[PDB]
């Protein structure tokens, strides 16, 4: 699994897909992770916010605590990745994830994707507006 030696690194995210579908899933998976994350946290949008938060893992004691932006359907991974399920249009927006070290630090990086309503418009007339 390289990376690349030409050139800096810094701790960023993926999504993969990069586009799904309202009811499919996105892995956002991510890469430059630091050496030791005490304890990854991801939240729902721009800000690490726990009024936003969505849920947060800790390696440490292997614990996890959902935010109050969980719903069920969210799953850490030991790679600081977020696998979203059964997605929504609304969930589209910005994903920040937070990634703590046993230095008692902590990293910022907005990984997110984006979801479109792929499905058929059964229309008898023709022009609708929506």
């Amino acid at each position: 699994g390289s990376s690349g030696s030409s050139g800096t690194a810094q701790l960023t995210i993926e999504a993969v897909p990069s586009n799904a579908a309202e009811g499919k899933e996105v892995l956002l998976l991510v890469h430059n992770l630091p050496q030791d994350p005490r304890g990854y946290n991801w939240y729902k949008g721009e800000t690490v916010d726990a009024n936003r938060r969505i849920i947060g893992y800790v390696i440490s004691n292997q614990q996890i605590t959902p935010g109050p932006a969980y719903s069920n359907r969210e799953t850490i991974y030991p790679n600081a990745s977020l696998l979203m399920r059964n997605v929504t249009r609304n969930d589209t927006g910005s994903y920040t994830l937070q990634v703590i070290k046993l230095n008692l630090m902590s990293e910022e990086v907005t990984g997110q994707f984006s979801v479109h309503p792929e499905t058929p418009k059964p229309s008898i007339s023709g022009p609708s507006s929506g």
